[PDB]
């Protein structure tokens, strides 16, 4: 009776065909082929087809239902195979896709399922550049979905196949259309639709009709609903939904069933004065996410996106841009489930510094990019953290111009989905800025040349000149190896092997404090949260990776940066942090201790005796200047106030 | 007038000879040239020669001084030259070496350093074989040492010129003879030579003579120190040192000077009782560790060596087994300060289950072993966490027979160290068993093969047979994935790539069992407490890693069998710990739930709704059984008693 959801992921036989034997290894999902070579730097890394095979038990009481094997991802085609006979192709490496096996299956045995993924390099498949690991496989999970031969439609891009469009949200009322994708296959006759929309164990909503279905239909059916003086879905304040369940009857009897959030809010972006969530001023303050992480790749576990969020609330962030791809439901899920606005975007990414194109002006590319616009859209429509549709990264006019098509792609976004404003990532000047909505900027003054005071004449200027543009900072950040450490601030060359962690703070604080007096600005976005893999660096502490991250790739270390923004967006968790302690050794006569704190000010002790108090300031951070060090070993320890203070410490070798 | 000691680490230019053209990079020591290609798993890693060259400038007033270059740790072949000039090679990759520059320099300029650092294969370096990464470089400090011309002498093996030999130790009185190498390069005439040992600011013993050093002289002084009613360094318990200061001085000023620990103890190892330390039964809770970590490879850092402690500590070891070779004088001081009993060897490792030999018998081959030997005995003599010396690691009788040049080493270790035992690894029947004073097997019962009870049937066999042997446990262990999980027992293939986490707790707790009933055991210890690289490992859950670890690659998880070894071997800190939680997704239809705790019973809470208290048995582990699931989430909850409780908790899904 109920609609059944089976993990697939343990217990493949894999093989690359290049591996032309036929022997395979047992491997288990999410899974990524690239998880050792490209991380390791090597930038021909391993790029086309492996091959993944399991016997699945058709089991003889699943005749009469419907079967469907449902992909979260597989970079980037996959070609899917059931008893050897192939059922069809995705093309896009980061979208769900679908195929009904219903009729292709033998009922009571084992039946083969093969899926040869290919990740190697397409002219025709978005992101065609980018500085990232295009890993391979089938990295996300795999299901076999079970309903009832008249059901709530999974095929409609692979989306749950329920859209709810918010019309109209305000404090007074909201309406709303349950929209929702009907599939027949049983003989002609009826079903009762039922929308029902609740809040805990409280009934706000429900909605019923009687709908005739013929054999073979798949259509769609709309119902409005109607909730007086809703409870509003309002970031970390309150992130607030209600549940909706989607159900078909059949003579009193339920027979399919789909849940989907529904977080109500409104929005908009001023040009003047930033970012309003449900008609209050919010300040988006925002860091950027890539979904790998040390040893694994983009085979991401449940508990490795739970960490992400964790570490991104610990420091106060309130706004994600998931860079550079549809990301996985359940990380939309964790930022509906904790507040935080967010930016999803489509892979359209361009070469920045580097070298080919991101747009290739051919028929193959261009409707290959609207389908994964329209997979993006649909298959996550219904999470109130998504606030803006992201279109492009980094793209430019010189050889084949992509103004055109991004303007197409503008156009699908809003028909798709007139309830979220678009907005795009440029590294550009001219025409391209002009397209979406809201438009940002990848800003890098301080790091890749110049100093940070030129993001401030950027900022003013462009706001200056086009005061119709809602102006974000859609990147903006340093490297930094922890293992780089000198005792004095000197600005390293970006592309060299010496990233020292005092720059990647300094490079920080300057530009936070250019933003934080710019609300104009509607959005900044960190580049990046965590360091990630790109196989073609040669850069910091060793190659194969972008070390921009506020945090190490393995998620265990938080450079200092990351506590000068804990201390900044994080008021209410009371701290104190030495800055430098992994700076151990010292030897400038004249030495600077900093401290991030959220108190109005801390004490610094030196082998024991207090140098005394000193004041936060409106950056809470406390700085001790011209501090004596005794040659050899020092106690360097710092408190707040109070009877029951916080404190850091750290010994260092002075000489 | 102070001895001075420069690190050399930072900014050196690199290249591989094999890179024929001469450009370089920045490299920063300590460094690593097989952190990426032997972590990937390529079992062809770069197995050669890295040049690195510094400019080093020479002060003017560092005429009339001596000069030395100190190496901690090159692997594994270094030719190092000044002004290109070649100035002398060392042969071995974990003992520290030295050579004095004094003579070979220009003053008042810069003076190239450059070190050829060869880890290419050789037969005439031990290790010839073994189940870890051969990681070449400089991975390990350089320092500039400056002294007076009539000095302690750095030349003895690069020790620290100061042997305190432990002649007789009793809570009556400890004779020590303090064994002081001098080296003169001053005109003819005398010295005066002190050696003050103190505790805090209290003297203890202060003992001077008067010495004649010819131009050119190197010779040993033999002063004995006579105290009374000592304090010992007594393990964990009170791992007390003093501190012996050795200093020179020259008409009533000091000239040179070096420190040195004194930690006091007496031991001996009962072949029926097991390991006494001052004369008390000690069980020896011990762990194996190697020196290299995720992404650095063997580079460690201070933080690295200083966590690695850490959680061995957390866990309640006090005894450990630094495998297979010198390792860090920064790690025995740890071992030192936080009272860790500790076997140090040589890397005499043979083959075990894979091709080749450990033994090569050719005179090269035996000489170079006996310069590895005297180097980790002399330069690691005054550690008083070393309680034990190894000679080897399953070397075996077949081809080339180290029978006799074993016994070599064994008169060799005893001649230059009395007052420690031998001891060794084997995983062999046979003479080779019976040379080094205490003996030691690597068993894998339960893991490679049989059950964990042919590990009792095996101990106690042995000890009935052979009741003069003092037998220990140098090895045992089983893999582990933290990303493969089941919910039910199931032995797995130790050489297949599915490594569940439960078969590993399933494993501990069933040896511990065995080894904690038998006191003749005189020490156990881990294979391993943490990940390691092994570039030609293929199992578990990625190639290049062997996974016995307690504790993952990157120190950041810790395995559920951690925590069974923690709530044994640490009591004294309350905890309780829910295992299986990695194991997300249930199926069973009788789940069994359990938790390793320090408290005398616990509490089970499924959905909020108690199951009851169940008590710990006598190896601190708590068990519900037919514990009843519902379909979909469910909370699971234990709790300690008290009104002020722990808990741990994790949400599974049940299908
Ligand atoms: O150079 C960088 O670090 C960033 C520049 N903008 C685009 C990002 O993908 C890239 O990673
Ligand atoms: O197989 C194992 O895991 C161990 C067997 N004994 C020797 C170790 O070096 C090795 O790592």
């Amino acid at each position: 009776s109920l609609r059944q959801d089976i993990l697939l992921n343990n217990n493949w036989n894999f093989r690359f065909s290049h591996q032309v034997q036929g022997d395979t290894r047992r491997v288990d999902l999410p899974h990524t082929w690239n998880a050792q070579d490209a991380l390791a730097g090597k930038i021909d890394y391993k790029r086309g087809i492996g091959n993944y095979e399991k016997a699945l038990y058709i089991r003889p009481e699943w005749k009469g239902k419907r079967l469907f094997l449902r992909f979260d991802g597989v970079n980037s085609i996959a070609d899917v195979f059931i008893n050897r006979k192939h059922i069809g192709e995705h093309r896009g490496g980061y979208g769900a896709f679908i195929f009904e096996i219903t009729d292709l299956v033998k009922y009571g045995e084992k039946n083969s399922v093969l899926v040869r993924a290919n990740n190697g390099e397409q002219l025709d498949i978005m992101p065609l550049v980018g500085d990232f690991n295009f890993y391979g496989g089938i990295y996300r999970d795999v299901h076999l979905l079970i309903t009832d031969e008249t059901c709530i439609s999974p095929l409609d891009y692979a989306s749950p196949g329920v859209y709810l469009v918010q019309e109209v949200v305000s404090p007074q009322e909201a309406k709303v259309c349950a929209k929702v994708n009907l599939s027949n296959r049983a003989a002609d006759g009826t079903a009762e639709l039922q929308v029902l929309v609740t809040d805990g164990t409280k009934v706000i909503c429900k909605e019923s009709r009687n709908v005739s279905l013929k054999q073979g239909a798949d259509i769609l059916e709309q119902l409005p609903l109607l909730i007086q003086k809703p409870r509003l879905w309002n970031g970390c304040e309150d992130p607030f939904m209600y549940q909706v369940s989607i159900s078909l009857h059949k003579d009193g009897k339920q027979i399919d069933s789909v849940t989907q959030p529904l977080g109500l809010r409104y929005y908009h972006t001023d040009p003047d004065k930033g970012f309003f969530l449900n008609g209050k001023h919010l300040p988006l303050h925002g860091v950027c996410r890539h979904q790998d992480r040390a040893e694994v790749g983009n085979a991401l576990r449940p508990q490795h996106h739970e960490e992400d969020v964790a570490l991104m609330r610990e420091m106060g962030v309130n706004a994600i841009r998931l860079a550079h791809y549809p990301q996985a439901t359940y990380m939309y899920d964790l930022m509906d489930k904790h507040g935080i606005v967010t930016w999803a975007e489509i892979p359209f990414v361009g070469p920045g510094g580097y070298a080919d194109k991101g747009f290739v002006d051919q028929a193959s590319f261009r409707e290959n990019g609207k389908q994964q616009l329209i997979e993006l859209i649909r298959q996550h429509y219904n999470h109130p953290s998504i606030c803006f549709w992201g279109l492009f990264n980094e793209l430019k006019e010189v050889g084949d111009n992509p103004v055109e098509y991004v303007k197409e792609l503008n156009a699908l976004a809003k028909q798709e989905d007139p309830t979220r404003p678009t907005t795009s990532a440029s590294n550009q000047d001219g025409n391209l800025n002009f397209i979406t909505e809201n438009i940002a900027w990848n800003r890098y003054d301080g790091w890749y040349g110049s100093t940070p005071k030129t993001l401030a004449t950027f900022l003013d200027r462009t706001h200056k000149k086009h005061p119709e543009l809602r102006i974000g900072i859609s990147e903006y950040g340093a490297g930094a190896s922890i293992y780089h450490q000198q005792d004095s601030l000197k600005q390293p060359s970006a592309s060299g092997w010496w990233h020292p962690e005092n720059w990647q703070t300094y490079y920080h604080m300057e530009n936070w404090k250019i933003i934080a007096e710019r609300p104009f600005v509607w959005g900044t976005f960190v580049w990046n949260m965590f360091d990630f893999g790109a196989a073609h660096r040669t850069e910091g502490d060793r190659p194969g990776i972008n070390d921009k991250g506020l945090v190490t790739f393995d998620r265990k270390v938080r450079k200092d940066a990351f506590y000068f923004y804990k201390a900044n967006w994080n008021k209410q968790e009371p701290m104190i942090y030495l800055a430098e302690k992994r700076c151990r050794l010292r030897y400038q006569p004249e030495q600077t201790f900093m401290a991030f704190t959220t108190a109005p000010e801390a004490e610094l002790f030196v082998n024991g005796v207090s140098c005394g108090k000193q004041k936060a300031d409106t950056y809470s951070t406390v700085v001790w200047k011209n501090v004596k060090l005794t040659s050899g070993e020092n106690i360097i320890r710092v408190t707040t106030p109070g009877k029951k203070p916080l404190t850091d410490e750290v010994t260092v070798e002075y000489k």
